[PDB]
């Protein structure tokens, strides 16, 4: 390496994005064998140039160029023509948003690690910059955190912290154009603890009381410097929704705690996070989660019971079909072990049974009877079911009454009036009308009381249900009542086939018959029968449904007449197959 003809000042600068650069520039002899002076030289720059009238030749050797103010990202001026013409002398590289009181600033003493402090830089400055974390005990005073380039805001001190002992922090921020500090803060670290989270967690419940399980576990290493205050969240294996638990109900350090009033025999799954008693300091992460079932606990309420009664078999004995429904794994309170019906008759004598299915189908006589189904499990023992299956002649008597049946909202409903004195359960069966589908039925039982219910199978529309409502009083079932109702209608599918009867010299009578159940897809309100001629204006009448004929009236003598008549279900109509008659002369 040798020499560089001429220098500026210096090789590098520093752009304080609003001020003036004092540049000055060709040594004593490089100016000799090239033959110029301060003159010959320009302050060029890869477009136009530091105008002539702009420079100020310092001495028989210089060329000061000052500056506007300043205006973009980099910036590279030139003290780069050899009098005769044709200087690449030296040039530089200035730079282009100073300091910035660091903002925000918090610290956390994350249990386990050392104190840790965050903040916020501000706005993209653009002159690399150095954050430093401070501190002092006024007893003494501490080393300095100095951010990591690859995370220029975080920071961890590097002394173990010392709860109870106000402490002193503030971020000192630096870059090229003037250093500053932040806004001081003063704490007692024991207020920025974030505890590990509780752990080694367990659920139990084999105390054998079916409303509760009870969790328990392990407080965090910090148990012993601060006073824990928790939140046991917990939910049902397969909810999406975490229930919490009253936080005055979990207030200070502890290692156990029983939650209660849970569904019996279910799966539950709990989890907790705790932090320092009052609330002054970050809470911690949730401990793994833990499971647990609940007691079992007797089956709570009746199974559903009824019998059906085939037209006796071997003249005397009368077979009798008992059948009952299954408790929803929730009236069950645990696996169903096996049903049990006992049977009692004529003053004094009776055998029981233990069916493990649901149709007990027994033998039986012509006395009055009375049956009793219960349902047992790994604990009990199931509240009594109860029928009266009678002496062979017990008739009707008292039926329900004022019974409607209808739909909405996409749910079929039957409601009637609460009969006479006091029925001890209704038990309404029902099924679907259609030629080409015997009658298969459904049934539900219904607590005595009630008088409106939404039947519950899987039924269909355009399809038409028959619904019977039998009430059960003391000593048997009552004269039952029955009603039809589709659940949602379509407009018939087919449509009536017309046809005349007779025909005057103007005015003839007409004839149909019924859109047959399975094609109606609904309660046929009414018939519109409309008719035109060849010149074919048309017109029409509508007809009060019940009607099967008519009497198209004042027509022409010697006319071509064409018809076609639609039938309509609330839902709407569908005209039949046009048919064409014609008066005499
Ligand atoms: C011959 O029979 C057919 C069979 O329906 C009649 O045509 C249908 O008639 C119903 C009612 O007459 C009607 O559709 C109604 O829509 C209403 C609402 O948009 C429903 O009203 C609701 O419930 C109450 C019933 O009025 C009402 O008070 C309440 O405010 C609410 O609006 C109403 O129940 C029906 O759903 C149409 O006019 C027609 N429906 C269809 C699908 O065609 C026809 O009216 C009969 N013709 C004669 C001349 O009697
Ligand atoms: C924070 O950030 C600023 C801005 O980037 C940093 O400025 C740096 O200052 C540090 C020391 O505070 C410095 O470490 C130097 O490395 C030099 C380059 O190699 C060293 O040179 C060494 O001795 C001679 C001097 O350059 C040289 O002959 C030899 O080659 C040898 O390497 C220098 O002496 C320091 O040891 C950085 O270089 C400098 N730049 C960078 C990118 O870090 C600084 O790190 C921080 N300053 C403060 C006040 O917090
Ligand atoms: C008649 O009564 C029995 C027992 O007295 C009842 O059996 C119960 O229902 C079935 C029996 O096979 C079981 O369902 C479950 O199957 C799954 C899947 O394989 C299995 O993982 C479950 O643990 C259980 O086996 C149920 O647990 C079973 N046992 C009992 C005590 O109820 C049922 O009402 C009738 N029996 C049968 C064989 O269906
Ligand atoms: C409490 O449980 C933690 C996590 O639930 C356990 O972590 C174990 O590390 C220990 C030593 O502490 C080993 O004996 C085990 O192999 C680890 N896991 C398990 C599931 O046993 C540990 O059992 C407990 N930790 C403390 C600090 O008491
Ligand atoms: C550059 O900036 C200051 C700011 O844009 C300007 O104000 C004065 O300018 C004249 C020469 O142009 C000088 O008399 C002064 O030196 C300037 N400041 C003062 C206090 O007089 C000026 O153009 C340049 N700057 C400075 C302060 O020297
Ligand atoms: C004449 O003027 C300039 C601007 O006053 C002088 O600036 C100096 O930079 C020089 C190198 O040229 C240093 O030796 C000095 O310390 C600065 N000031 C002075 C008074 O010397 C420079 O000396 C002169 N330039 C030339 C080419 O002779
Ligand atoms: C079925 O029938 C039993 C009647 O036989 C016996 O009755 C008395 C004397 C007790 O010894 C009884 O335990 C015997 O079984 C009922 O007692 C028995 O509990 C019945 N099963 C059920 C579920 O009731």
């Amino acid at each position: 390496l040798l020499d560089p003809c001429g220098y500026i000042s210096p090789e590098s600068p520093v752009v304080q994005l609003h001020s003036n650069f004092t540049a000055v520039c060709l040594k004593e002899k490089c100016m000799d064998y090239f033959h110029v002076n301060a003159n010959y030289i320009v302050w060029k720059t890869n477009h136009f140039t530091i105008p002539k009238e702009q420079y100020t030749i310092i001495n028989r050797t210089a060329s000061s160029v000052t500056f506007t103010d300043i205006a973009s990202l980099n910036i590279q001026l030139t003290c780069n023509l050899t009098f005769g013409q044709l200087q690449n002398v030296y040039g530089i590289t200035i730079i282009s948003l100073p300091p910035e009181k660091p903002k925000n600033l918090s610290c956390i003493v994350n249990e386990g690690k050392k104190m840790r402090c965050e903040w916020d830089g501000g706005r993209e400055t653009h002159l690399e910059t150095n954050f430093t974390l401070k501190s002092e005990w006024a007893t003494h005073k501490f080393a300095d955190c100095k951010a990591k380039r690859d995370t220029p805001t975080s920071c961890t001190v590097d002394y173990s912290t010392v709860y109870f002992v106000n402490i002193e922090v503030w971020v000192e921020a630096e870059n090229a154009l003037g250093k500053v500090t932040s806004d001081h803060i003063n704490f007692d670290p024991v207020y920025k603890v974030k505890p590990n989270p509780p752990h080694n967690l367990s659920v139990i419940n084999s105390e054998e009381l079916s409303s509760i399980l009870k969790l328990t576990w392990t407080n965090p290493s910090i148990k012993s410097v601060i006073i824990l205050k928790y939140n046991i969240q917990y939910r049902t294996k397969d909810a999406s929704t975490w229930s919490q638990i009253p936080p005055e109900d979990t207030a200070s350090t502890r290692s156990s705690f029983t939650v209660q009033d849970l569904k019996p025999f279910t799966e539950y799954v709990f989890r907790i996070r705790c932090m320092k008693e009052d609330g002054k300091g970050y809470w911690s992460d949730w401990s793994e989660e833990a499971s647990g079932i609940t007691y079992e606990d007797r089956p709570s309420k009746a199974p559903s019971f009824w019998y059906k009664i085939d037209p006796s078999h071997t003249q005397g004995y009368r077979t009798v079909q008992l059948v009952w429904k299954t408790l929803p794994p929730f009236e069950a309170n645990g696996k169903i072990l096996d049903y049990e019906v006992t049977l009692t008759r004529w003053k004094s004598h009776l055998q029981n049974y233990t069916v493990n299915a649901t149709k007990l189908t027994v033998n039986l006589t012509n006395d009055r009877y009375l049956a009793t189904l219960t349902v047992r499990n790994l604990v009990g023992k199931s509240d009594a079911a109860v029928l009266t299956i009678p002496a062979c002649d017990f008739q009707a008597t008292h039926p329900v009454m004022d019974l409607k049946a209808f739909p909405k909202d996409n749910m079929l409903w039957v409601e009637w009036t609460t009969p006479r004195e006091s029925v001890k359960k209704y038990i309404l069966e029902w099924c679907v009308l259609s030629d080409k589908a015997p009658c298969i039925t459904d049934w539900q039982q219904e607590d005595g009381t009630v008088h409106r219910t939404y039947l519950r199978g899987n039924l269909a529309e355009s399809k038409c249900y028959l619904i019977t409502v039998t009430p059960v009083y003391a000593d048997g079932p009552g004269s039952p009542e029955s009603i039809k109702a589709y659940l949602k209608q379509a407009p018939p599918s087919k449509g009536p086939t017309v046809r005349t009867k007779k025909v005057g010299k103007n005015e003839a009578v007409l004839e149909w018959d019924q859109l047959p159940v399975d094609v109606q897809n609904g309660f046929i309100r009414n018939y519109t029968i409309f008719y035109r001629t060849i010149i074919g204006n048309e017109t029409a009448v509508n007809v009060d449904s019940s009607h099967t004929e008519y009497t198209l009236s004042s027509l022409t003598s010697d006319t071509l007449y064409m018809v076609r008549m639609a039938a309509y279900t609330d839902e709407g109509g569908k005209d039949g197959p046009e048919f064409t008659f014609t008066t005499p002369k």
